[PDB]
């Protein structure tokens, strides 16, 4: 949990 990805909703979430 150091990087974020872009969500289709405009939100962000952890991936890596």
């Amino acid at each position: 949990r150091h990087y974020y990805k872009f969500n289709s909703t405009g939100r962000h979430y952890h991936y890596y």
